[PDB]
Order: C-alpha cells, then structure tokens, then sequence
C-alpha cells in the first residue's frame, strides 16, 4: 500500500540554502564550524522498511544517519554533536522533526513542493530554508 512518506523516498542533493548561517548562530555554533558547515553540500538518502524510516546524510562536513518510527522519541546525535531527543511526525504530509535538548528546542520541517524536498529549520525567531532536489 502507499503512504504519505513515499514522496519522500530516494536521493537527493542541496541546491540552495538561505539563512544557515543565522540558524548555526542559533544553535550556539562557533565561527569555524560555520564556515566549514556553510560550505557543505549534503546528499541525504530516505527510505522506508515497514514502520522503519531511515534518514541518512552524507557530507563533507559530517555524516548523519537516524532510523525511526513515527511519532516515538529517540535518541539522536546531531551533526554539530548535540545530544538531544527527537521525535518525527506526519502532519499531513510535512515530516516535522523535533529536537530538544537542555530546555531548547529546534523544529525541522520537510516536505515536497514541485520536483524539490524543502527542509525548513527553525530556532527562535530564525527560518532556514534548504532546498534539495533529486541526485
Ligand atoms: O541535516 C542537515 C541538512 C541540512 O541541509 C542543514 C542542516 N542539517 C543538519 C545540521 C545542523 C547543524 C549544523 Cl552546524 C550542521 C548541519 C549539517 C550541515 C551540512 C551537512 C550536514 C549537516
């Protein structure tokens, strides 16, 4: 049967970004691992076995990889080494990936317009759009 995260599934590749650097800044990030991070273009792989999703990314920054199912809070370690627990969710049809960590928290959005996977990071007041398209 077809679900909602099968839009989702496949390879694909960063073509854009807007406000990453104020997101970072966000997140408490130091000016080197900016600079560093800024200049990766990430490749992310999703795919679904059973209720099992997995979302990995590979870069020149750092390398990701989380295995889920919806709605169940896991443990995860962030690019930037941040220990925090997340939890991914449907609403409609928009991923929405929460983390929190020491009273913080940071939403990730992701969802398909056109042929493109739009990643939405938001932290306080600042929205990072990040958009990725098929590799
Ligand atoms: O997984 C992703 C994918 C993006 O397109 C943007 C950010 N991250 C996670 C992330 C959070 C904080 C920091 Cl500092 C860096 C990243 C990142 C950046 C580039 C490659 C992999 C992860």
């Amino acid at each position: 049967g077809s679900h909602m995260c099968d839009a989702f599934v496949g390879t694909w590749k960063l073509v854009s970004s807007e406000n990453f650097d104020d997101y970072m800044k966000e997140l408490g990030v130091g000016f080197a691992t900016r600079k560093v991070a800024g200049m990766a273009k990430p490749n992310t792989i999703i795919s679904v076995n059973g209720d099992v999703i997995t979302l990995k990314t590979e870069s020149t920054f750092k390398n990701t990889e989380i295995s889920f199912i919806l709605g169940q809070e896991f443990d995860e370690v962030t690019a930037d080494d941040r220990k925090v627990k997340s939890t991914i969710t449907l609403d409609g049809g928009v991923l929405v990936h929460v983390q929190k960590w020491d009273g913080k928290s940071t939403t990730l959005k992701r969802k398909r317009e056109d042929d493109k996977l739009v990643l939405e990071l938001v932290m306080k007041g600042v929205t990072c759009t990040r958009v990725y398209e098929r590799a």
